[PDB]
């Protein structure tokens, strides 16, 4: 089809909210959604939760994934360049993520500062896209959405271990963290993973296939890169051009399919994926856009600016060989591939495959004693910004049963990581393109640590979550090699694998305590009565962690604001209702929208984007919304 | 929240009762739950029963049950140190036991002496609880209840093997011997498990899970052990106080973190945590708080004294190549625990680890003549206890499908087990705090066997059970190893395995039918034709007997009466609404609270006294209990059906 | 005189042998409480009346292991009906 | 007793095998010490069995310690009985 009235660019969760919802609520509504990525409709390779893992993998075989480097390296990483990946299928980050039940606390909404994003106007469309299969002590949680929210098919053994040590470290268990009240405390950690089918709950399937599959009016272009907005007279969004996935035409010469919209033109590609949309369509900086010879449509300095993230860094600790984890299977050990796979084909809603194996952690806040020892920059920025913000948590932590890390660099045995993150980063990047071609990579700079205030916190968790790996029944010790380069003879000094364990691993191994090389400080043997004391630091270990956090700091791939929400004289882009400064029938409906950083794995920040969004074109339309949605595919 | 209605402490079956009951009584009723074990949800290690064996392995891993051990060296065993443990899990023994479905007799209840619990008063709630899953020839049990009761997926051909056996030797057999009024007779034994899930039927997941999946007022705290009660200035409970599991804090130092209760405090950490928790809150033996540094609440010199159980004990005996049995499965063996847990996955209604693998059974009630031969001890109990209450039986014993004992001590091949009981034991033991801080171990004391009456009954049932097996098809000689130390001269001596038995173990073995050592004295082949008469034993004989039953006499997890339902002034610890003598908006409502021993597996008591605990509560509270409970987790939609 | 595609005792649906036990005992068994059943037990001789009336039944264990090789007979007796379904060679012996 | 002192004594030993050896007095200083816990756990690694107090069937031994310093095995008239029994039960050509 040539033309149809409303165009979505970009399937992610929000895209995926917005074309289903509209489609749904009016049958005569011809609505086209266009995804760059493949369709992930029924792929085992999308739907099973336990294989998550793989979709990060830069081995020239993946392709649910687009990378994207730092044009330039940061002296504040000490010289390298940061890699920020993002989704390139069909759901986008609900078919390949990590797939962690997080929501954001209600002040982080209110701070927008915006009429009709209060935590208050946002909490009933919050309460409409979940399905809460668990239970819990509080009423803030849907029950007929589309998307299935559980613990999944089995907790493993080291959850509750975790929870143990947690405690044991002054940290309070609690039902619920995702209540939007709590900022320090732990729970067990749920999931986007239906309780009773074991299948991932992906924005596309829950949203858009639910409604393909019961009506005609919803129509699916994937592997489809779209180029540019194209513009009226008066700067209204007529149509939309896009170009196939691969640049493999005859003579590399591109070829441009073109569709017209009647009323609204949809941008959900992403905060990567959409400024590059404004910028090469002409919307954005309108120096950059005169250097690249893009006539201007309306001059939006802030377009790709403010790029916020979450930064992420990967404590990992070895455990016993009797604990349970997910390193063997990560590994490729086949029988161990073929018990799990099988396992879930069987009995899903018991499967180890039906989990992430990150199922469990906290949200955590600094004491009055624990500030102090931060920096005056993060003190400054704890008075200006969480001093009187109660339920924002400084730093998030959970444990991943498993390595998550190249295994190829890991020794033998069984491992945890403590995953942990930078709630609200001070620190701020910017994405730019170089071309008006779609198939050129943009000038890209992630911005991580650029701000001297991110180091204190990080550290703060490195300390924190050490305390509690250390205090756990699992824990046979730290892995020297993937942890801060403290001095030997330093009392915070790693100490590795004790012998016992080691002997465990290989027992007709002619190597196993050879002391040559000193490589290692041996742990001393499981003792289930030991007496634990905190680890102290000193400056120069505090260094060895700044570092190392340097060093080994990543996103989280929770991006945010690079087409911000604010009055356009504070360098926005958009409007109270989403609609682009300077143009008509244009929104931005994604993640790319947030003028702040959101204290949450930020699924749920998407999804509660595209149902705002989905609302804010119903009522410009004159369309109401159905609830329940369309029945999702498999689901009871 | 800091602040709830009613406060549970000890998520064990009674506990588990009257945190759920009362929660979806009223949804308004905020009530807490603290369990210092972990929570069992959804726990493929509880919900799956085959498994159950693993849950007693001092290991170092295993964590589901703590252990007692005697303080002191009892001379009635010979010297040793008795072992008695108890669950450290959500759902308490409900999670980790051997899940037989047992009844206690109808004469047990009445001997309460203590209106509100005579078997009449107690039937209806009996029925409130049960799901019965399998026929009989009564009206005694109930269908609407929450906790399943079935055959499991797979009876075993031993259970039948058993039962033919014990027809042979004069003990009848019944479709019910749970009828409330069976003293003596054999039946198919049920188990604690769904007929078509084939899961475990815990306590946890049938009164607790279920309403905390559809209402927000049951607040559930795992891994947080009860330090103490708090108290008013006039002895009403206020609140609690509860530390972590693992005291592994900065220092090995205390962080109590508390929480109060408006309306009331139930203590339901069983008969050996419950005691503790009375006597570090200031309730218990003067003296003894005094000694500890406890300002004294109420003195009741009765808390954690009055330690009943029952005296099992474990008959081995060899069987054919031919015969099932767990054994292989229990020793590790690779692709007998792959095919076992394939098959629970892919068809649990027929599933071999849908069973614990106690299959048959019986109660037992000695003869006149045979009372005769049972000494002046027994004869004076049996006057005072037995005579005129013949619902009561002496004995318990059933047959398990493989050798319940560390296979690093046992010969290659497979076994049955005859698991016996003592049902009414005169023995007594205790246990007590030996400080404030909630992580040291108790003074305690077994009891087994300081009484000298229960010596002969436990003989007795050796004999019996051993006749039994040596009638079974399956039977192929006894165990020596782990038998009684008899002359090996004596007629009363083991015959262990045959050589053909033998020889089908080890095919390629150069060592099988060596007789250098004369280790043991082999079985003759199996005959189908063969004549069986029973051994007869002597004087010395006996004394091996005892002498075995010293070394070899262990628990059954049936702890009892350390919080006694009788009047102060007898040593008692509860009215008969079970509060705390001497306190206000305090109950204890577990089998703690027993003056006496039931005939029975007593998960089935915990639930009774759950019920009763939940009735009576509620009547103070003026709720009205909802019929049928919250839909069980995975179990079927539901009066009898196939 | 015909060829056909031969049947059998076979639930199509669960796959299980159509046993008669199951079909109509079990099935009872399961709902009612006026069913008993006695299985290894084997039936000696039909004790009879003065007027030639049937009164009861006396039956044995199906293993003979008694002490002495002592026949252990136990007995039931029937208000209004005694049938043989012991079978061709059962039934007359 | 002589070549019992030099199995206590050998880096190898781990324990009597206590079915095979004199009927000694449980509490006797002379009973026989079976498998130590840790080496039971190598030969069943998957066993549900192993640690298994109950029937109280063996003493363990205690894990291995090459710094062990080792005392001679005290006998009684009463032990020097068992092992004279044992000697009758098991002596051979
Ligand atoms: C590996 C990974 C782990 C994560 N971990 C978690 C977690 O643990 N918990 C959690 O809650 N969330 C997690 N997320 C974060 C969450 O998934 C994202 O924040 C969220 O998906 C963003 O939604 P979006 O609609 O803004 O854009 P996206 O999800 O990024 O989707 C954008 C879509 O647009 C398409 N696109 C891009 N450019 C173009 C173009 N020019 N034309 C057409 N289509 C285009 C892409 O192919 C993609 O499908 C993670 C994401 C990933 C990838
Ligand atoms: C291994 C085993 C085998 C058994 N076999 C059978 C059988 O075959 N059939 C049968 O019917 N029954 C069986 N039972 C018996 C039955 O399970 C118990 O009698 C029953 O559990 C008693 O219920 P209770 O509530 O009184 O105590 P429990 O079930 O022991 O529960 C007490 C709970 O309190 C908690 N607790 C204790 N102290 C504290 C504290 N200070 N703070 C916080 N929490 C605390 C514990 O973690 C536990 O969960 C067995 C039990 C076990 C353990
Ligand atoms: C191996 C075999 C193959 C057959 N093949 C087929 C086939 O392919 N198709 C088909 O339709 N039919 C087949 N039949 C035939 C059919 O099963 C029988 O003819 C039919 O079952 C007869 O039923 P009945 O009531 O006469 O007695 P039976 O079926 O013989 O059963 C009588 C019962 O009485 C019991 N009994 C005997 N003596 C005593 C006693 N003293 N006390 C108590 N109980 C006693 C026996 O244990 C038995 O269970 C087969 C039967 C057998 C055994």
């Amino acid at each position: 089809p040539e033309e149809v009235d409303v165009i979505v660019c970009g399937g992610g969760p929000a895209g995926c909210v917005v074309a289903g919802r509209l489609a749904y609520a009016d049958p005569t509504l011809k609505v086209m959604l266009i995804e760059g990525g493949a369709n992930n409709r029924d792929d085992p390779w999308v739907y099973r939760p336990g294989i998550y893992v793989r979709n990060m993998q830069r081995n020239g075989i993946n392709d649910k994934a687009t990378f994207y480097t730092d044009t330039m390296a940061s002296s504040y990483l000490r010289g390298r360049r940061s890699i920020v990946p993002c989704a390139n299928i069909l759901g986008g980050g609900s078919s390949i993520n990590f797939q962690m039940y997080t929501r954001a606390s209600a002040s982080d909404w209110d701070d927008f500062k915006t009429e009709g994003w209060t935590c208050k106007d946002l909490l009933p469309l919050m309460k409409r896209l979940e399905n809460y299969q668990k239970p819990c002590n509080n009423d803030t949680h849907g029950y007929d959405g589309p998307i299935a929210i559980s613990n999944g098919g089995q907790i493993m053994p080291v959850a509750q271990d975790f929870l143990r040590a947690a405690h044991a470290i002054g940290v309070p268990y609690s039902d619920d963290i995702q209540d939007l009240t709590t900022a320090h405390g732990a729970e067990i950690w749920a999931k986007y993973i239906n309780r009773h089918t074991g299948r991932r709950s992906d924005a596309a399937t829950a949203y858009v296939h639910s409604v393909m599959d019961v009506q005609d009016n919803l129509f699916l272009r994937c592997n489809a890169r779209v180029s540019r907005v194209l513009f009226d007279d008066n700067n209204k969004a007529v149509g939309v051009a896009y170009v196939p996935s691969r640049n493999r035409t005859h003579g590399g010469k591109l070829h441009e399919t073109i569709v017209k919209a009647r009323k609204m033109v949809v941008l959900s590609s992403g905060t990567l994926g959409t400024p590059q949309i404004l910028e090469r369509s002409g919307v954005g900086n309108g120096e950059l856009l005169r250097q690249l010879g893009i006539k201007i449509v309306s001059d939006l300095p802030g377009v790709g600016e403010q790029y916020q993230d979450h930064y992420t860094t990967l404590s990992i600790y070895r455990v016993s060989n009797e604990s349970i984890t997910t390193d063997d299977f990560l590994r490729g050990v086949k029988d161990v591939q073929r018990e799990l796979f099988t396992e879930w084909e069987v009995s899903p809603e018991k499967a180890r495959l039906s989990s992430n194996a990150i199922d469990a952690g906290f949200k955590i806040r600094p004491t009055e004693e624990e500030l102090k020892e931060m920096g005056p920059e993060f003190n400054e920025l704890w008075n200006r910004y969480f001093k009187d913000k109660p339920d924002k948590p400084v730093m998030f932590g959970s444990i991943v049963a498993g390595a998550y890390a190249d295994h190829t660099l890991l020794p033998p045995g069984k491992y945890i990581t403590m995953f942990q993150y930078l709630e609200y980063p001070a620190s701020r990047g910017k994405i730019h393109i170089k071309s008006q071609n779609p198939y050129v990579e943009p000038f890209f700079d992630s911005g991580f640590m650029n701000n001297k205030a991110d180091f204190a916190p990080i550290r703060w968790s490195y300390k924190k979550t050490r305390e509690v790996a250390r205090r756990m029944d699992a824990f046979r010790g730290e892995l020297t090699s993937h942890h801060p380069r403290f001095h030997p003879a330093s009392p915070a000094a790693c100490k590795d694998i004790d012998i016992e364990t080691a002997k465990q691993i290989y027992p007709d191994g002619l190597t196993v305590g050879i002391h040559m090389g000193s490589w290692h400080q041996p742990s001393e043997p499981y003792k289930h009565d030991k007496v634990i004391e905190d680890i102290p630091y000193t400056e120069e270990d505090d260094k060895a962690i700044d570092d190392w956090v340097a060093d080994h700091v990543e996103t989280t791939w929770h991006s945010l604001g690079t087409c911000a929400m604010k009055p356009r004289e504070q360098g926005g882009v958009v409007d109270k209702r989403l609609n682009v400064y300077g143009t008509q029938n244009l929104k931005c409906v994604d993640l790319s929208i947030c003028p702040d950083n959101l204290g949450t794995n930020t699924y749920s920040s998407a999804l509660l984007v595209g149902e705002k969004g989905a609302d804010l074109i119903a009522e410009e339309l004159g369309l109401k919304i159905k609830t329940p949605h369309a029945p999702v595919p498999h689901a009871p």
